[PDB]
């Protein structure tokens, strides 16, 4: 260290994914989530797609059929399904096909007790009898293998009783879009459903054959970091693991080990990408992706990785996730929305209020990859250019109370990540191109630390009507892939234009520190295209995080500039074939052809194949040598 | 990218933690190890420093009392409690302070029926039936508040019931060492108990006031890496989270966020270090140790951070982990060492048999931590120098069918640390004055597999002899931490020119591959002392991991050659007084006197006087300004 030397810059190639927006790559549930500021085109093609995805049409030979059979062109479905579409996305109600928020189960307690006057005795298969039988338990023989109970002692059972949850609401995958329905995914926790469908979206929106990819890198500089933060809790996953005995029967041989935080990764190394390369997953609370994508950044810079996956996967809307968090005051419930809107008849699809009256958060789930090369690498190939990723800065809250309430970190990481920015385009682009994707939690906490963080920020840095906008109003609050929903979001806005507004709220409450911002209930379009997102996330345990995205067009600048004039054509003719084949990619995935990569079990390394040297190794599999890298770090110190 | 230029060297500069050997700090884990290999002075040293942590003997005044109030020499201590100071320490059947491995508590369904014969009836309390109520049940009004229930149709209830595990056997802290005792520490999961006694551990080995390296860096350029693979499953934690309503209660506030997985190194910064800094919980199964260690080094060379924390915190003796991994066949059964053994009445003392004939591994709890600083500031402060670290390579293993089975990533990690190694120390080196810390995990594919890679990198490189050692004879496996107990036990080799047998073996297996590798049951001391660990790791998961440790001597030799014989004299001269305040803590760690670090609520940072500049930010309570830092990445790509 010092400081760092000329290095690759990280450049976003690929993106994709599902959150209750719909289906990430190509813009479309940014589209959603700004649906009336498109165009006819852009928001029919967006819907239709929707309608495919939710099961609502019928994707018949590149055109749609209705339940009846009835042909219909997009705009015939945004005539008749549109209503449907959006009642059916977005935060909402809580679906049945997760819980019934008005009847989960668990067990009470009930003390039997006999007394004088009635015996308490039953007939029960001597099988099912606790071990050791009770003490005080009678027991005698009786018909068809059967003993003759009766209990003379309180003694308690447990029995199946059914309760509401305080909290109604969640981010949901649109109504219909089933991820375990489009691949082998028997006796995967949903968590990995989410990760091996939103992967195969990311790789696919580059336009490029993985392969090539493969065979234009050595096999240890691919990396990928995902995870989650919660483990998978479901039956599958740990939910299996720790709930099975308590319900009567034995932990299966798979329920731990797919329930591990690291499984999202691990799946896309295994059954993906098929990749022996660098790997992790770190998490840093609500901030985790960003945790990711630092670690991302690094190994790219480092010159360790030259493609990286980096993301996360959270199906987090079970019962016990619902009440965990609720049980620390964290959720939107039914009743805090009633008292914001002064009626019990609560609108759900507003439960999620950034910087608006608000009463907490409002869980969801997503999965969420981008696709990171270096930029030789990206030149080389013709890769798109959604992006370039310069800085993510993580601090600590220093010493807490509790651990979950807010801190000080979050000053740091925001004025780092502004600072470094400036570094890099200028005070002036920093100044009146630039946007915050805002943590926006919708919590009265939030709404007024985050908002006086982002205030005293700009002023430091001479920044006035700082726009803001807030994915968790559409999207809830999906935890480890928080930090992606919003990076995504923001590369919508570099494609389009268009600054979602936060359209849960009717005015930002008196509360909220707005002399330097500017937070709209409306979508925004500024006269000055937005070059530069700051993407700012936190979580418990005194975990925050900022990251530093580019436009395209910087980043274009950035190549042309490093590359030179000539390059860069060449490239430029390489990446039209590339869009073309990433187009199509999306023409087939508009018709619900996904074509889901699980390669369970085929395309196995002989691991005897493999040749061992002092100057390299070679895998099966990979054309490209491992060949070791010459190390300068510390040739100083030598000889 | 491209290579890395000349960068700062991570060192060592302090350790510390707790696993079934005892206390990691000054070497006494080591020692318990190898303890019949050392002088009686260091023996009986530790003897006496575990007798006190297991209450054994009582310290008084720099003496030792026995329950008679007799005064004990550590010569006493040694004849009177070495037995039971050894059966109480290393991998041991599971003890009543866990759980009974006989004897865990489950539900069984219980399904009651009523026939022609005799009435099912019981009086209950109301509020303790199920809702709704069901529709079947009678119920009648009774005395005292209380209903008449009677059942007429077939219907379950959970019972209580006591079940054996398979598993007898697990790697405990010493019996009677209890961290929870040690500070404030109501309402915390075992693994948050101990990762704070832990990290005060690591931070007063030192021998430097945390003050004075906070002082002499920038608030940003301190770092935690730590967290836990499991989550904290315990009732205080996800166990909770998970079991609660199943066992007729609510969850509690605080059960989930303290079961994050990041909390061992949320705590860290909120209630120990009082850090604004880097942080982040980085898993790959049971490599986890090496994936943050990856992080440590890297934010070290990169110049981000100077004063690194990198530890794992892990406590997964519950009957769910140990049931979990015995449905995928993983541990060592009671009827498998039975078969090992040929007798029924196995010693569990001898479960974990790394590269003999063994039957699965066992699950331990530990936690570790080092703390790393650049060579600059260690040399700066007086630091000590326990070693160094210069790389951790991490390859995942392609395409998989089971993901927990064995893959070729391991070759590549293991190939690419000895290369690295070679490039720093030289070829006789690494062939003539290095050892591997085998992963040795006991179990049939490990031996074979772990022992092919070793032989074919040791014939790459033309290595001979290679000496190979396993700590999980010794602790077992405590899954996130087991590479820390790796790396902490080198550091012993290091320190006294021991190297550790597997004695839990009585030869090695017959499909072990030695040709080129040295694996003994006896601590051996080598003529030509060792300069170079590699540390071997791997999980389920396609997660692998290597790490290149260096020692004291070489670490030295490099510190010199940079920094010059003037400036090394004077780093001599401080390190003589920070050595003085070590041993002074060692002395009162050896009394019991730990005086755990857990500052909940206090020194709070004021955020309102948080300064932040277009050039700085001031943090109350840091003496250093926190100034942004210029970036050359990109400059080429500017103007
Ligand atoms: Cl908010
Ligand atoms: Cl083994």
């Amino acid at each position: 260290a010092y400081f760092q030397s000329m290095s690759r810059l990280p450049v976003i190639v690929g993106f994709g994914g599902y959150n209750a927006a719909g289906r990430s790559s190509f813009h479309h549930g940014f589209r959603r989530m700004v649906i009336e500021s498109m165009d006819p085109q852009a928001r029919q093609e967006t819907l239709a797609g929707l309608a495919v995805m939710m099961k609502l049409v019928k994707a018949e030979g590149g055109r749609y059929l209705a339940e009846d059979g009835t042909p219909l062109s997009p705009e015939d479905i945004e005539r008749r399904y549109a209503e449907r579409i959006f009642a059916s996305t977005l935060v909402r109600r809580i679906e049945p096909q997760y819980l019934d928020p008005d009847a989960v189960h668990w067990h009470k307690v009930l003390e039997l007790s006999p007394a004088e006057g009635q015996a308490l005795t039953f007939k029960a298969s001597p099988k099912q009898l606790p071990e050791p039988l009770p003490a005080n338990w009678s027991i005698a023989p009786a018909e068809d293998g059967e003993v003759l109970v009766s209990i003379h002692e309180r003694c308690e059972f447990k029995v199946d009783s059914y309760r509401a949850l305080t909290v109604k609401s969640a981010g949901q995958l649109p109504t219909g879009f089933e991820p375990g329905e489009l691949y082998n995914s028997r006796f995967h926790p949903r968590g990995l459903q989410m990760s091996v469908v939103a992967a195969t979206d990311a790789i696919r929106s580059t336009g490029i054959d993985w392969k090539t990819i493969v065979d234009n890198v050595q096999p240890d500089e691919i990396a990928v970091f995902s995870g989650s933060i919660m483990s998978q809790l479901d039956d599958n996953g740990f939910g299996g693991l720790m709930q099975s005995r308590l319900k009567g029967h034995r932990v299966s041989a798979k329920q731990l080990p797919l329930g591990f935080n690291s499984m999202p990764t691990d799946f896309i190394n295994a059954y993906v990408l098929g990749s022996v390369g660098m790997t992790g997953s770190i998490t840093g609370a609500c901030a985790t992706f960003l945790y990711n994508l630092q670690k991302g950044i690094d190994v790219i810079t480092s010159g360790q990785a030259r493609v990286v996956i980096v993301g996360n996967s959270e199906a987090p809307i079970l019962p016990e996730c619902i009440e965990g968090y609720s049980a620390m005051g964290a959720l939107a419930t039914e009743e805090g929305l009633r008292l914001i809107e002064g009626r019990d008849d609560v609108d759900f699809r507003r439960a999620s209020r950034p910087f608006g009256e608000n009463c907490g958060f409002t869980l969801a789930e997503s999965s969420q990859y981008v696709v990171l090369m270096d930029d030789e690498l990206a030149l080389r190939l013709g890769a798109d250019i959604h992006g370039a990723v310069t800085d993510v800065f993580i601090n600590a809250d220093g010493f807490k109370k509790s651990i979950s309430a807010p801190g000080p970190g979050n000053y740091l990481t925001v004025a780092k990540a502004v600072a470094s920015a400036v570094q890099i385009v200028g005070l002036d682009t920093v100044r009146h191109a630039s946007f915050v994707h805002a943590h926006g939690s919708s919590t009265p906490a939030n709404r007024v630390t985050e908002s006086e963080i982002l205030d005293r920020v700009a002023s430091a840095f001479g920044i006035d009507g700082w726009p803001v906008t807030a994915v968790k109003a559409y999207v809830g609050h999906s935890l480890a892939t928080a930090s992606a929903d919003q990076l995504i979001s923001a590369l919508g806005t570099f494609k389009y234009g268009i600054l979602p507004g936060i359209k849960t709220i009717d005015k930002v409450a008196d509360d909220v520190h707005q002399q330097r911002l500017s937070i709209s209930n409306r979508d925004m379009r500024q006269d000055k295209p937005l070059e530069v997102c700051f993407i700012n996330s936190k979580g418990f345990g005194g975990n925050n995080a900022s990251g530093v995205v580019l436009s395209p067009r910087i980043a274009e600048k950035m190549l042309r500039k490093r590359h030179g004039q000539a390059a860069f054509a060449a490239y430029v003719e390489k990446r039209e074939q590339t869009r073309a084949a990433a187009r199509a990619y999306d023409q087939r995935a508009l018709q619900g052809d996904l074509e889901i990569i699980y390669n369970f079990g085929q395309d196995l390394i002989d691991e005897h194949a493999i040749e061992v040297s002092a100057e390299q190794v070679t895998v099966p599999g990979f054309s490209q040598p491992l060949v070791y890298k010459k190390d300068a770090r510390f040739s100083d110190m030598l000889d």
